[PDB]
DNA sequence: CATTAGA
DNA sequence: TCTAATG
């Protein structure tokens, strides 16, 4: 956690670089497992060899580990850290909709910078266009102050179109989070569950609604169960407008909401932890259900959940207010 | 770990 | 269809 720091960080930088700039999944895949066990390692890694003894530690990484131990740096790391080609991929990548593949290809054509990107806005697809469009706001964190306003609106409409709708702004926001990076709305309605053959309009309806009044301003992608957009608080009595923000809404079969809800609320840790516990207590938990553990090894059987509580009850835990879903 | 675009 | 991208 700190004894192993610098080693694991460089190990990560190393990996990142392979996976992006280059296309070396393995190398990249290599660096991480390494980066992983060395972090679990309980003692100060004092030398290559010492590390090397690890699983996942080859001579290659060892080699690097020495050089790093030896001198506060690493050349390849210094060289990569400098490299404009590589530097660039690192950047373009930020743009919403721009992955590494694309990052590499733009770079090859010479689009390095943002400006470059604009001039060739033609080469960019919708998503990416939008990305480039809201580049700045895409980066800004959302204040819960605003987080609250947004939520106020969304629930308001959802209700309006259908009083039967169930919506939950999941995420950190749900966890008190002073700030948040983007809104996640979990949707479900009673007339949509595991079996009942869809009702696409169900998603569609509300979407309309939300753009209707001007909350949704664009569509990143919209399909029958997952809307992905941009949205924004009405600019008041002017002098101050609101930044464009990423927002996702997903429809769910009412017969899986709470797991789903549980699930997105997280935190990552709250999850696994709640996850490892449901296990001893004879169960299995995942993004949509909870199934009693069968002795024969495994077993199925979706238990009936009517709220986040039911889930705990099941695994017999303490109802954890989201506030304290932190770990 | 899956859903949507795209080409 | 595959392959990319976001979550
Ligand atoms: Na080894
Ligand atoms: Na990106
Ligand atoms: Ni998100
Ligand atoms: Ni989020």
């Amino acid at each position: 956690e700190t004894l192993n720091g610098g080693i694991t960080d460089m190990l990560t930088e190393l990996a990142n670089f392979e996976k992006n700039v280059s296309q070396a999944i393995h190398k990249y895949n290599a660096y991480r497992k390494a980066a992983s066990v060395i972090a679990k390692y309980p003692h100060k890694i004092k030398s290559g060899a010492e590390a090397k003894k690890l699983p996942g530690v080859g001579t290659k990484i060892a080699e690097k580990i020495d050089e790093f131990l030896a001198t506060g740096k690493l050349r390849k790391l210094e060289k990569i850290r400098q490299d404009d080609t590589s530097s660039s991929i690192n950047f373009l990548t930020r743009v919403s909709g721009i992955g590494p593949s694309a990052a590499r290809k733009f770079v090859d054509e010479g689009i390095k910078t943002l400006e470059d990107l604009r001039k060739n806005e033609d080469k960019l697809n919708h998503h990416q266009r939008i990305g480039l469009k809201y580049f700045g706001d895409f980066e800004k964190r959302i204040p819960r102050e605003e987080m609250l306003q947004m939520q106020d609106i969304v629930l308001n409409e959802v209700k309006k179109v259908d009083s039967e709708y169930i919506a939950t702004v999941c995420g950190s926001f749900r966890r008190g989070a002073e700030s948040s990076g983007d809104m996640d709305v979990l949707l479900t309605h009673p007339s949509f569950t595991s079996e009942s053959t869809k009702q696409p309009k169900l998603l569609h309806q509300v979407v309309e609604q939300l753009q209707k009044v001007h909350f949704i301003t664009d569509t990143l992608s919209k399909g029958e169960t997952k809307f992905m957009g941009v949205c924004q608080l009405p600019s008041k009595n002017d002098e101050k407008e609101y930044p464009h923000r990423r927002i996702d809404i997903r429809l769910i079969p009412k017969d899986q909401y709470y797991c789903g809800v549980l699930y997105f609320t997280g935190s990552d840790i709250f999850n696994k932890n709640m996850r490892a516990h449901a296990l001893e207590k004879g169960f299995t938990i995942n993004e949509y259900t909870i199934r009693p553990l069968g002795v024969t090894g495994v077993a199925g059987e979706p238990l009936p959940v009517d709220s986040e509580k039911d889930i705990f009850d099941y695994i017999q835990w303490k109802y954890r207010e989201p506030k304290d879903r932190s770990e």
